[PDB]
């Protein structure tokens, strides 16, 4: 019932990805070449003219937030309540807030800008640690204590992070401890370690 | 029941600020000026190191589309079921990121990058023309048949843009005729036309 419209990149689209494969839901992967793309017709058809599309059924989705919030309105993984459901909003926005510097600097900026990136880092790592801190000590999830949409985002986040910047959550016990926790959530850890995930580059330019 | 706590402009709060004022809500302004945020303190305490900072009770939130979204889910402005609420998140999403855009020229690079901006405008705006024309042929709202935070949003960032660029909607009938319904509400044409919103300038910068 789903189908992921996609370049062959992990990118934008690895969270909601995770959270497919954690919730034991099926889906179809629609792979896009840069040809098809540079084609331009395609591109021409999407809402805003970018990928991922998402099909639920007959309905048409773009922007990767509006996928995440669809699932998780969806599949029960928006919060017990109102007030969570903010909190899991403001959680995701900040991820959002981070993923778009972090695609800056790899689209383009890699070179020149990524020792200040770096630096930068534990700054922007750092709200994420002090949720964990203000919920059940960090030992749950990053919004209450059933997983939302939110974490498979965040999750996402840290791991490129950690491989752009390796030994980046060694300041953050909490998210440390917290990736190795939902990374080992058993169809979670199935999928990372498959070739549908591992075989895809985290970005399009060959830069991580 | 509410605070916002915003710089003396309209920016990232205008459209939360028309939501409110629309649908009858009462709130009180708590106004920063630059002293206050170039001493460290409430900066500091923010979780993302920026305002607007909205209380609701005692339920804190940053991050004005968590705002936006909070203030949808709690007063009935999210659309009729789930497939409404995709709808109104992937609007949404879209005028943010246009909204990104647009806060980028103004803060960062107003003199040399306006005539490019101006000049991808109207494929900028075409989708949200595309949206209304796919919806009762764009005599009622962004998604459904009921106003939602979206609209809101929309509405701001169609504003800014006709200040921006005078006539920017001139070639988009369904846009231009739904500014008009919209910014005739009662309410909200009420709080369009008050000192509090016509008196603040639209960014911090003296630039729009
Ligand atoms: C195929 C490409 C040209 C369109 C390309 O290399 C590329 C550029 C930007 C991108 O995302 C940016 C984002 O906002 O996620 C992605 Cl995911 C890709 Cl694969
Ligand atoms: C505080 C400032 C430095 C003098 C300043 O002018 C400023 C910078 C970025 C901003 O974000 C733009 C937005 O609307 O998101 C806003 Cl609202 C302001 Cl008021
Ligand atoms: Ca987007
Ligand atoms: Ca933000
Ligand atoms: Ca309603
Ligand atoms: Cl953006
Ligand atoms: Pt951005």
């Amino acid at each position: 019932p789903y189908t992921v419209v996609y370049f062959p990149v992990r990118g934008r689209c690895a969270a909601l990805r995770m959270l497919l494969a954690d919730q034991g839901q099926s889906w179809k992967e629609e792979v896009v070449t840069v040809e098809t793309w540079q084609e331009g017709s395609l591109k021409a058809s999407c809402l805003y003219g970018q990928l991922p599309k998402f099909q639920d059924g007959d309905l048409t989705l773009y922007q990767s937030n509006t996928i995440l919030r669809h699932l998780g309105r969806t599949l029960g993984l928006y919060g017990k309540d109102q007030q969570e459901a903010a909190l899991v909003d403001m959680v995701n926005d900040g991820v959002e807030d981070l993923r778009c510097k972090y695609i800056s600097l790899i689209y383009t900026n890699y070179e020149a800008g990524k020792d200040d990136y770096v630096k930068a880092l534990p700054g922007q790592l750092k709200p994420f640690e002090t949720l964990l801190s203000q919920n059940q000590g960090g030992k749950t999830f990053i919004v209450g204590d059933q997983i939302s949409f939110a974490d498979y985002n965040l999750l996402d986040l840290l791991l490129i992070h950690e491989v752009l910047a390796p030994g980046c959550l060694d300041a953050f016990p909490l998210l440390s401890a917290y990736v190795g926790r939902l990374s080992a959530r058993p169809k979670l850890k199935a999928f990372l370690a498959s070739p549908e995930y591992v075989n895809l580059p985290i970005n399009g330019n060959g830069k991580q």
